C-alpha cells in the first residue's frame, strides 16, 4: 500500500502523509464563474506544439501518462499569465465511473466526465525536478471532456490502451499530435495551485479552458477499462482517479475572457 483514490489510501487520507494536502494553494478548485474577475491585462495564451515530439505511453497505476522529449524547447506553452516558456513533460487524464463525474476542478459545482492536464515546465529551472519545487514551476494545462461527438485526435490513445492495461506496462508512442486534443477557443481562467496529486507540490499556474471538447462514450469507456493493479493481482478498474475541490481560501480565479 501507498496512496490511491480508494477509501482506505484516497484524497481523503493523503494529509497524513503529505500534510501540505491542508495547505494554502491546493488544487483542483470549483470555478465560480461569477466570481472570477475578467483580467483584460492578461494575455492570450501561446501553445506551440507543432515541434511535439511525442515517445512513450505509460500505466503508473493512478493514469495513464503520455510522455515527451523535453530535453529542447520543442513542445511550449508561453504568454498568458506566464513568464517564460514552459516545456510539455506529459499528458494525463482524470476521469470518473458514471459520465457525471470524472473531472478535477468544477465549473459553477458541474462536473465533467474527464479532464485532461498538460503537464509544463518553467525552463529557467533546468529540470522538472527543480521546477516542482518553486511556485512558479509548473503550468498544466486543464481542459474538460465532455461525452457526446468522438474526438478524432484521442482515438490513437484510446487504441494504445489494451497494451497498458495494468501498473507499470508501457508502449511506445511516437508521432502523437497533442494539437488534435484542443478545443477551437484557448479562452481561459487562471489561478496559482498544486500538483492534484500526492506530493501535491504548490507549484502549478493552473490554465484551465473554458470550452470542454467532445469524447464518444465508447472512448471514454475505454479509459475505464484500465487497471489500477499490476497484471496478475486483483483486478481493480482504474475509475474515479480524479481528487475533490478544495478551498479555494485567499486566492482569485482571473478569466481571460469578458
Ligand atoms: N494532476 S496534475 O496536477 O496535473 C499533476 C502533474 C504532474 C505530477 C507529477 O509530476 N508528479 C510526480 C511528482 F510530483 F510526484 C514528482 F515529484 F514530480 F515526482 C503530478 C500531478
Ligand atoms: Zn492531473
Amino acid at each position: 500500500h501507498h496512496w490511491g483514490y480508494g477509501k482506505h489510501n484516497g484524497p481523503e487520507h493523503w494529509h497524513k502523509d503529505f500534510p501540505i494536502a491542508k495547505g494554502e494553494r491546493q488544487s483542483p478548485v470549483d470555478i465560480d464563474t461569477h466570481t472570477a474577475k475578467y483580467d483584460p491585462s492578461l494575455k492570450p495564451l501561446s501553445v506551440s506544439y507543432d515541434q511535439a515530439t511525442s515517445l512513450r505511453i505509460l500505466n503508473n497505476g493512478h493514469a495513464f501518462n503520455v510522455e515527451f522529449d523535453d530535453s529542447q524547447d520543442k513542445a511550449v506553452l508561453k504568454g498568458g499569465p506566464l513568464d517564460g516558456t514552459y516545456r510539455l513533460i506529459q499528458f494525463h487524464f482524470h476521469w470518473g465511473s458514471l459520465d457525471g463525474q470524472g473531472s478535477e476542478h468544477t465549473v459553477d459545482k458541474k462536473k465533467y466526465a474527464a479532464e485532461l492536464h498538460l503537464v509544463h515546465w518553467n525552463t529557467k529551472y533546468g529540470d522538472f525536478g527543480k521546477a516542482v519545487q518553486q511556485p512558479d514551476g509548473l503550468a498544466v494545462l486543464g481542459i474538460f471532456l465532455k461525452v457526446g461527438s468522438a474526438k478524432p485526435g484521442l482515438q490513437k490513445v484510446v487504441d494504445v490502451l489494451d497494451s497498458i492495461k495494468t501498473k507499470g506496462k508501457s508502449a511506445d508512442f511516437t508521432n502523437f499530435d497533442p494539437r488534435g486534443l484542443l478545443p477551437e477557443s484557448l479562452d481561459y481562467w487562471t489561478y496559482p495551485g498544486s500538483l492534484t496529486t500526492p506530493p501535491l507540490l504548490e507549484c502549478v499556474t493552473w490554465i484551465v479552458l473554458k470550452e470542454p471538447i467532445s469524447v464518444s462514450s465508447e472512448q471514454v469507456l475505454k479509459f475505464r477499462k484500465l487497471n489500477f493493479n499490476g497484471e496478475g493481482e486483483p483486478e481493480e478498474l482504474m475509475v474515479d482517479n480524479w481528487r475533490p475541490a478544495q478551498p479555494l481560501k485567499n486566492r482569485q480565479i482571473k478569466a481571460s475572457f469578458k
